[PDB]
């Protein structure tokens, strides 16, 4: 299918222009002021809109069992969620249970996704467990099944937790395949100490989430891994960070050159800790993720202030729904609530509102952080998360202008609930482009199951690992 | 005349690709892997070598008379030095002196310069003093003269110092007319009175610009400036940093969302204030600018990774050589030494050594350094500042794997002395094309007076102003 | 021969708390011990189950002063009356002089005002609004045969109080020089002056303007930047009415590097938050307007009580500064023409107790230390003051850590329509308040005849701060 | 009945410096005042132009210790001998139990090496090298039944000392519920381990390997970490050897924060820097391996002096304990292998006199507060030591802030063949040292019996850190 935007200002992270983009066969061909087209191409009048690079979605746990719960959205209805959202990639989270096998999970997930999958997307696998099986894992998925990232857990004590002198050898492991260490910074054992001290001074409320893990474990956790981390040359990416004081941590790691790279979550950037203590538990049970929304009023315009700065490089969704009956389960108990939110369909929108009409950043800054700096570190750009001639068709028209208000019952993601529910937004997609087709235009979604493809990740992404070797030299 | 480089990696800094680059009448026409051109084109081989953007200076006062001594490049040997340093582009300062006209120093300075240059270049004006004449002229070079920078001082008492009262207005003005201020910030006061309690304790030689004005002073007077700025709304940039204390300030400025830029020096990035305490003293006075290097050994090092890290955006020579002799008129009083130092030429070079090589940085972040984001913030970009079509062909060939070693007894830039004389480069440009034309090719520089043009700059550039006029909606 | 007895205590002093004796007689503390061995006709002070502490010494108290066109409402002798009532035994008065005329004529005019009419000991601080080399003579005047050893500086109220840099420079230098401390107030006065204006221009004029003029970074500049001066000029400074978190971390990272940095909060500060400037009554938010202002940040006042149980900040002040509301109304329709005044003189004690001992921030020591101690060892009175032993003046109050008052207005001997602390449930309450060997204040009833209280003269070169800096520049 | 009398001195404590005489009968100070009628007989000790100061508290000292398969040079005897030349009149000790062992066994051994060889006054530090249930018991029989109230935890030694930080929490809170101080060695184990063997495998073998291995981001880490825990489980928390920026940058923080953490340096890491690592001599380079390292960067010792005079760092201690060249040399071939061990038992004074005092970063008093006094509150026996009044014990030094001696390893009557300090110009000497009111150092000349010192049972709960801690977990 041939498709011409016509009379957008084309935005990527560096620079916006008036131009035209001309795509055929999946592929962006031409970008031009005016462009010669043989015609019957669908054209798109992209007068006064943006003409952005499809957002990238560094974490999402479609079809995801977690805490005895499956989350509500499989592949299908999370990547549909995903490009109605104005996200073209996404990348999914494979948790291996402790003692079971890396491979395995990795193709159970394959399995899953591949029929039922909208747009591109690639895997996270989870390393929560260490062995000498481990490692030979995490070496045939980077060497042949497109996998350079990894996500470990300093939490979930007995559960998906790691202990230091086993983080040491991942991350060991993790440079010596190239690979990206993705950590999930809180303090396991403080975690569990204070979960257990909270239901025992009769705490059980979500608020509990907040009350159990205060912002300190965070930041304690975050500074250790970092150090690790720098021990063992290995480039360390820090996941749902979620306070001023782990967000300093990074700061000042990276001022100090170490190789520290960092995404948060939407809800994170954008709302506070006050929703546990909502009136209603169904709606303080919907924000419970970890770490914890922090109750600190000036914790979300900081973390945004942050990404715009570049101590945060990457916001995501971190989609995980589930009912409000699903949630139920820990009713009684908070620690049985199950972590997960619902945001892959916000992400883009509320970002916008929040990080552009609010100041906090330029719209080339949001397409940095929406999808180039992801592009870059998954080993992708600029095949992605960039309009120039080559690049995938994965394209947005975004519009600047716009009316929707966010609602639960008119969003097509999963959950009871929407965080986000009543704000008023003025980042809209009108088209989504993904592979070179039109999927959702008009407000009508139009998508096949199984259009989408898996795009294997190659190793030793140029942007993190390129100074880490020449810096080894000087050692 | 028609070009094409062959066989080179194009780098950029957002990335680094194998690509070819075809010119034709000053424009980049092509970038593209395997070029079908028409022949009778100069075939340059750059197999094995990048191809990066032409480096761009921002501060250097060539022709420029300064603390009574005349710098000794005029601008046609001033950017002759440049190209055979790798850079294409060169900023100039305007000092007019106190209750003198900016506008016909502007004029005369022009003069000086358009029939003389090889290379593409603009100005900074100086704003010395504040009066309703003042903000008038500011005015009048915006508007018509090319000029979006003016350029501020916190010291030089009595010389070029502005009062707190009149920084606050002059920034109000620039932010008006969308202008960027540059400011050099040490405490005046404080230097004035180090500098005679220096003299009156019986310090007089070249260490004495060190023990005069102590690192707080810098630190102290650029937080100070920040604080006015952001109380003006008028973008703000740090020139000089030459402080670890300073680059803190900074670093905390900018998390706080404060349009806060910033630029060092070649030198500051690399050198300790050692040399003020060598045996000779034409040696120690060689090094003597402001702000001071600063003895603390691990301020080089720190002022690169802030560089690396884009708390310094920017790197520059402040080229200002003056003679041994010329120096040697304050060989019994350091405050009669005039301040400049002689860079314009090893900029590229050096920074690539100690930033690339040294692995603080990568190739990538060198091109950001160097040139690109010096392009954006002049509102040159990606005209200049970037390898892809349409832009100027302004482009270098640069050689990774090179020999040369720096001796004053081979540069073609002023000064008695090169302040990194023996040092082992890896990095020299191979090949020197300015305005599409061939300039500097097999160590030999060919090229006529007054080839280079201004290069009108306009008002508003997108990459500071963009966010501010939004965030001044939310206010 | 006038002689006291307290029986049955716990001494409490900046170093420890011990369960100890009192004998008192003739304005000093004569006998520190369990169990004493007394010749009688004294009147005994049953203080059993209470802490025996010196009395407060409240750094800043502004009574009598003509300050914004406005009168504080407390003289020498209701606001020195207010201070034992709420266990205060020595009060520091501010003499502003304005610009061109004479600090010692200044100093005289206000020594004529409080000297008959003071209930407890007083001293007084001198404000150095301008200068000139006839102001540093009069400063080495009032240094030499005055009786002062701290001058007030300010870095805002320009064209009024405001100090240019070169002139701070000038003063701090002949401070050290005389061996005095520099206190300064620490805002940048031209950004103050504009985003006042900015401020008014964009329409807003009710109280909360106070802090939309003057954010924290402000403050936090001003103050980096005087501490930069004083370093540079070997010079003590010592920064009043520290309200932010910048302004705070400022002063610590500056301590930590070395420089000879002292500090002084406010009990509001301390406290409260800025929230109140958007109370729904205009007369309600005019009633916190001070400078700097309390600020927006909830976790402000929390972090400044840390930072004074930490000794970041050394000393907590009242400030005391009351208006009326019909006063303060001179800036009903201009903010910037509201007075800058809060009442405090009384509460200080029972508030800081509250907030910072009661609220586990600190113990009874450290609140010693920031309420009496500090003070005295600074203004060179240590352990005159500020310290039970023996040879000591009998400022002394027995505290009853337990008891516990709520706040009012309506209840209040300092001046104000208004109580900043109103409705608030305060543990810690004066039972006693001995002033000069003689007991002031008992069972809620006060008793003294005006003047009864003496100016004290304080001496140069106090040792606590200028012990080391004379080391220091002995030798580089 | 001995009976000194100590005319003509200065007294200096660490709140202030008086002219006074002391009065000293059977082990205890009778009177302090400026002139004295006292009962004749008595030693007459002349102290014109001298200062008067506490007898120096050495918190840190591992006489008789076996560590790292060597013995340290001093025991018992030698050692309390070589403080007391050295103008400290206590010393605590470290007992270090082995893994899977008993405290209490450990305790008991070495009360017995000590209680009859000691000069000086002493207690111990029990090390918490394990955990287990039969852990906290003993925990809890040494804190009620033998006079202990500080255990010291490693963080590091991996397989040998450490603690892993589940039973790190267990261990806090245990010393909580009981009252004692938890002395934490903060380096992060795992990265220490691994960067050892990672160096070695470099073929880095020289005595720079100990700074290479654990650069001081795993100071900084596991500092952080253990305040952290430490927070959680409540605990009173105290940082042993501060050795960096870093990690005493994370110290600051968390004490602004308000968290109870309290802090101890050395003398050879406040006052000396790594370079000496890289010596040609490797015998020399040797002498200086303990951990955490002496730091590369030339502005540490500076900065951990400036912390040390801001309260920061709140003790300094030498954490004595020499080993011979020949021992260290153990590790010629191997630097994992030279056991960590520094000789300074009796430079720690003088040489925090000259840097601290004469070198302008800290006044005398702030020179009593971090050589007894504040040990002396931590320890909870304030103020019968580390302070000189009336009541105290008569641990007393006559100090002669002017007199200079020139360090050598030729005149030291401590262990080791080496000195850190040699050559090193320092004022400040004893000239006098008085242990339970009785002289036993004189003239250069050192006369005591073995085993006339004694164990001093320390209190739990010592009110310094505590009081507030009970008032803040009563609330919330
Ligand atoms: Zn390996
Ligand atoms: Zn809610
Ligand atoms: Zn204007
Ligand atoms: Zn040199
Ligand atoms: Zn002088
Ligand atoms: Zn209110
Ligand atoms: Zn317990
Ligand atoms: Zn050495």
């Amino acid at each position: 299918v041939r498709i011409l935007i016509k009379g957008g200002k084309v935005v990527n992270d560096d620079c916006t222009h008036e131009a035209d983009v001309y795509i055929e066969n999946g592929i962006i061909q031409q970008v031009g002021r005016e462009l010669m087209i043989p015609g019957g191409a669908k054209v798109i009048d992209a007068t006064g809109k943006l003409v952005i690079p499809g957002g990238i979605d560094t974490s999402t746990h479609f079809h995801q069992t977690f805490m005895n719960a499956t989350c509500v959205d499989d592949f299908y209805h999370g990547t549909k969620a995903a490009l109605v959202g104005g996200t073209t990639m996404i990348i999914g989270h494979v948790l291996p249970d402790k003692e079971t096998s890396l491979v395995d999970a990795y193709e159970k997930c394959r399995g899953l996704a591949d029929p039922k999958v909208c747009c591109d997307y690639a895997l996270h696998v989870g390393i929560t467990w260490w062995a000498p099986k481990v490692k030979a894992e995490m070496e045939t998925l980077v060497r042949e099944k497109g996998v350079n990232s990894f996500q470990m857990f300093m939490t979930y004590k007995d559960l998906y937790m790691l202990r230091d002198s086993e983080l040491y050898q991942v991350l060991h492991a993790c440079k010596d395949i190239g690979a990206i260490a993705r950590v999930h910074a809180e303090n396991g054992e403080l975690v569990a100490e204070g979960a257990k001290e909270a239901l025992d001074l009769g705490i059980t409320g979500p608020e509990g989430i907040e009350i159990s893990r205060p912002e300190e474990l965070e930041a304690e956790a975050t500074h250790r891994v970092i150090t690790i981390a720098n021990r063992t040359h290995c480039p360390i990416y820090l996941v749902n960070v979620s306070s001023i004081s782990a967000g300093d941590v990074i700061a000042a790691a990276k001022m100090q050159g170490k190789v520290v790279l960092a995404e948060t979550t939407t809800a994170h950037a954008t709302l506070t800790g006050l929703h546990y203590y909502h009136q209603d538990w169904s709606h303080a049970a919907a924000y419970v993720t970890v770490p914890p929304l922090r109750l600190d009023t000036n914790t979300s315009t900081y973390l945004m202030s942050l990404l715009a700065n570049d101590t945060l490089n990457i916001v995501a969704s971190d989609h995980r729904p589930f009912t409000t009956k699903q949630k139920a389960m820990g009713k009684e108990d908070f620690t049985k609530i199950p972590h997960g939110v619902s945001g892959v369909q916000d992400r883009m929108s509320v970002i916008w509102e929040r990080g552009v009409v609010g100041g906090k950043m330029d719209e080339n800054r949001f397409v940095a952080v929406t999808s180039s700096n992801a592009a870059k570190l998954l080993n992708l750009y600029p095949r992605k998360g960039r309009i120039i001639p080559g690049a995938d068709a994965d394209v947005v028209v975004w519009d600047p202008e716009a009316t929707k208000t966010i609602s639960a019952s008119t969003q097509v993601q999963g959950g009871d609930f929407n965080l986000y529910e009543n704000m008023r937004c003025h980042g809209v997609p009108l088209v989504t482009i993904s592979r070179g087709r039109v999927v959702y235009e008009n407000g009508v979604f139009m998508c096949a199951e199984g259009t989408g493809k898996f795009c294997p990740l190659r190793s030793f992404p140029d942007t993190v690992y390129k100074k880490l070797v020449q810096r080894e030299k000087t050692l």
